[PDB]
């Protein structure tokens, strides 16, 4: 089936007991057993919950992977994944990963003897030079938050496999709809479902898909033991979100390309980050490993006074944390993303916009009037 | 406020926006800021959500604590708490801690350099000679699952404070209604809110209460960084359950004392574990550090055929894992919780494969006793 | 099984498909059919919804009736019930019914040619004298909101049956736990589930139980045709509420008797309405047709200045509409119950309290300090 | 604002309490009052609930109306609206109105003295000579279920205003995205929000928008008095669905035009009902009063055996009542909706027992056409 179809029919429509065209919300902690260990399906909602299970199956189907896992946040998904490894293991990470990943690697998991190196994963020579004897995994975010740097998933995966390393990809920004990391060699693909997958700024959730029975047993053990699960009401809202992922990302795409084009040709804007501009580092790779450029744009305005006046005049962009929502969001990474900032090239005049599904024309006019 | 009033007025009734007598469900990820850094207290739901904030405050109130933290499960609460420690730290634990706790200490957190010693925490001498220079805390579960063994919280706390150690208490079985560990000198108290606090078998949740601002900054940092948060719908259902925790535990208590007496005098029952029997180890301590015995009773029946007849015939006890629900539940520890441990140490901590665990609900007491009676004869 | 047991085991614990000890929330409008008209159980959520159906079965079991029906409010329950009748039919009602029932009878259903007489149902001679040829039903609320007048359900039912009339009882204040109208001859018993049945001030719902297959077909047709249904999330919260109805009403009872006793012996309070006082009209009948006196108290203080000062000083009673909640509520019927007020004896110094499950001692001390 | 922006910024983003970009779910019955009559706008959830208030405002915005009202179902919305009238009032209705509407008019509201005449509302002469002195409104459903027959809303409205009658439009099939009845002169517009507005087959709800304060006082009085309200959870899910109504209907439209063309040229299909075919009655009107044709297509297949093969073989159309969902749905009107009516008037309004109704979802267009193609051959 085509991608739009898979979002509606990835799992069996018609719940067995009643024919409900939706997954029921199993707001329950426990399950009556017929005999000692013989109501097989479900035993305890931490271990498995039918609403969460439908969600875990759906994300595995959408990334073409072996098994899915649902966590209370993106950060719980990221933490459970790194907790596959042990004291003495080493991880290589994209140098401009999300600040939350930066923080958990450097301020939490360091205290547990998990070692890291931050590397420019755009430079495959530097990635290979970072490999230690105790290295177990390469972790890549593409595009990155918020500079949208593009890393070659197929080349990172090939290097990882040659050196006996797992490839972990944060596919949050592209979603399963635009990019397929497992198809390009990734062992583990993960999502802040809080962003595009839910799509309506109303769920905090993380998803992990693994490509192997061994990884599914090992991540299941971590999720069941440390228990950072997604509840069934949130699981239901996330399943509901997934239904419109295709038509949302298509409208996001159309709006964002026109906005990147207009912002890149503006007197008050001297640099624009967006995979769909030919000027963007690795634009060519962006067109090859993904079917869309996404809906996150970062742009550097000429002065503090331009920034401030953009914030106070914008009508349809809401000043807030997060992204991936049907409504347009704006943040100032320099004043809103704490967790080298200078080294990464995150200017004090840099603005990040999350482009919504408002009319593309209203969003351009709103940005124009804001910079006029 | 008396105890029953606290469960209702622990936090202000009337939210500031509309006066709603209930906490609204903030099904939301993010908040509009007036200016970059000016926001009315909420910026991103993982860091703080107002529904979760009301629940975290409520449980902090009920435990007389500095601040509360809500997690997606009891196991997330225990994990987040032990993750306050770092590689080369040592924790002393109660030896018959809950299975899920055993597993996180011995199969997960061991891989992260956190060391442990399992000790009989009923023996303050043995606790003391497990203290190493890298020891940071003593973790106590009282009463224990499933033998309801009792640990002197006030004695553990005073030993701990004397050796500059943190005291952590798993107060799930007693709840804040019967036992107040921070009052007895605990630094940290946590709950599988999945049990009594929710009380309706319909929320999986963990709660942690800390009694210092330093512990609140540190555990908040872990919560926000590792993100095992409870969502707003579960937060609401757990707040809702908290409202009837006092009257639920009073009914649980009355059914349980009568069933514990009933089972202790039945001829097919060799041994009964319940803190309320005068014959139970540290019954005297149980009556000093808590205002109730629980609603959990384990009893050793006379034979395999009896065990199978009671599972066969009970009408009002449902066979299922978990406990602390308004509906009565039964499990066989040997085949359902302590299947992991060998038969070796299952005679040590006396877990026969004729031991039954019942969680006494709020059905009519006389219905539950009649039900046990018919099943057993 | 005893009453406390029935609240936990009235319906089968263990949902067929997974063994869940709870009813799943069927957040769904429609159901896949195997063949044209052959997924039998469920077809469309207006007509039937499995969460709503569990709730409808539970309330029928708790009132020992034939079938249950769940509506979006008490007033939707009351309206669907009167809409069993037609233009030209006449209904007799307790003269001091809830203001909402007063309003729908006199300002809505009058425009549809449903005729009414309001009668003192404490006076069975006046009830019999009110019967017209076009009379179809006697509608009784006992105790009444807010004066707690007690009507003889068995004598009203016997008169109704002799004259070919249906008996409809609003059992909201007593709940199924304290009073059983069907057992005393009632054909229809109904509830504002918004009050004690939900019990936590967090659901608006109405329930109707009927005693006959004919009434179940006729009310089902009205509920399915006019569609004032309770949604499945509210149905789930109401099922959850019912679980603690017994232990709640027992604590309500203990607190309320002590409060009625203290209020009735107070210098600043010159009259107290509460079924459990020997001085209350028909106290004897109250002890006979119900197992409890309930948790609503109305009291007349000596002056406006006493009332005002009670309102501003009470610590544990919240000034709000509604009742039946675990938290204590206070209202002034003279300034808060619009929809004869003088005729009914609703003084401008009359206070209604809904007694909660706070500690009974804290509630007395709070009322004392408030009148000191 | 363009149409797509309105579905997102129709109401203020950022609630006043915390700045939440989402409407909080007010799972609550009542509100603390400061003083007897001072309350911050909410007193009792049946009269007003803030989550329901946001949805009622949103649908009022999208329909360019005075005020909105949310009910527990489409049928509660129609019932509440017709209950604005009294015994001895007369309403003229579109003759092939939805079955549930037929039933409430002819089996419920007839018993309450409300009179009706069913008329072909495509014939303004016939509408006019059904007007009696006791007539108060003309009720129009355009397009109709299941033959998608089209009624001139602007002509009906002007006839109505000339005879001092109210115009009521059931705008369910078009939604506020394609058709704006109040703009064409309607006083009242309503929706089965169960269909497109929710869009995920997971909420039963009705909405009514009125264009005068007198109609807002009167319908609010009915809503509050008779109490067929939508609860806060359903209100939230319906708000959520509204967010994607524009992009859902654009995708629905593209799949439907292609499937309507596909079916109209297939050799096993005699007749196709769809406002978008140039051959459909009042195609010209359809293109003037609405900016889209729908996502509902009825088609008459060649025989019983074809009908049974398509039900047998379709993979992506689910057999089920209802429509307007992201997942594609199929029904047989003769056996599922118009089983009530005799075979007598089922040849009049041409409802063969080989007529299939499909609701086109937002699956890949080419998947749905391939699916119909394989099923039909
Ligand atoms: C005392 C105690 N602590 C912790 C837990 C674990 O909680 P959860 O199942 O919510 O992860 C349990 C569960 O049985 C328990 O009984
Ligand atoms: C046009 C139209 N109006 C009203 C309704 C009735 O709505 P509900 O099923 O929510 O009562 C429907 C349902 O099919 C409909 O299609
Ligand atoms: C927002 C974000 C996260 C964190 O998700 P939470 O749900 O906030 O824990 C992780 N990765 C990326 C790329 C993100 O954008
Ligand atoms: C509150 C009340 C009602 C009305 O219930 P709603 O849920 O508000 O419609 C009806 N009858 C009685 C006796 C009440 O107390």
């Amino acid at each position: 089936m085509r991608a739009k179809t898979k979002l509606i029919h990835g799992i069996r429509i018609g719940e067995p007991s009643t024919g409900s065209v939706n997954v029921p919300i199993y707001q329950t902690s426990t399950y009556k057993q017929e005999a000692v260990g013989k109501h097989q399906g479900y035993e305890y909602s931490r271990t498995g919950n039918p609403t969460r299970a439908a969600l875990e199956e759906m994300i595995a189907v959408l990334e073409n992977g072996h098994a899915g896992f649902a966590f209370g946040s993106g950060m719980a998904a990221i933490t459970a994944t790194i907790m596959l490894f042990s004291k003495g293991d080493h991880v290589i990470l994209t140098d401009d990963v999300y600040g939350g990943t930066y923080r958990v690697i450097t301020k939490v998991l360091n205290r547990f003897g998990i070692e890291h190196t931050f590397v420019d994963t755009t430079n495959l020579e530097e990635v290979e030079e970072a490999i230690r004897p105790n290295t177990k995994a390469i972790y890549v975010e593409t595009p990155t938050n918020p500079l949208l740097k593009i890393t070659d998933i197929k080349k990172i995966s090939t290097l990882a496999k040659e050196k006996d390393l797992l490839t972990i990809i944060d596919n949050t920004f592209m979603t399963p709809y635009w990019q397929s990391p497992i198809s390009l060699g990734a062992d583990i693909v993960l999502h802040s479902a809080t962003k595009y997958l839910g799509g309506h700024s109303d769920v905090v959730a993380g998803l992990v898909v693994v490509n192997s029975p061994q990884l599914a047993e090992d991540l299941h053990f971590v999720q069941n033991s440390t228990g950072g699960i997604l509840g069934p009401q949130d699981s239901f809202l996330l399943l509901r979100g997934l239904k419109t992922l295709g038509i949302r990302m298509e409208e996001h795409e159309t709006n964002s390309r026109a906005i990147a084009e207009f912002l890149n040709n503006h007197p008050k804007v001297n640099k624009v980050y967006y995979p769909g501009l030919e000027s963007h580092q690795n634009h060519e790779l962006a067109t090859e490993q993904a079917n869309g450029f996404g809906a996150i744009i970062s742009f550097d305005v000429d002065s503090e006074e331009t920034l401030n006046k953009v914030l106070e005049k914008l009508q349809y962009f809401t000043l807030a944390e997060s992204l991936g929502a049907v409504e347009s969001l704006i943040s100032i990474p320099s004043q809103m993303t704490h967790a080298r900032r200078k080294e990464l090239g995150i200017t004090d005049t840099l603005i990040r916009i999350s482009v919504g599904i408002e009319d593309g024309e209203d969003l351009i006019e709103d940005l124009a009037q804001a910079l006029a």
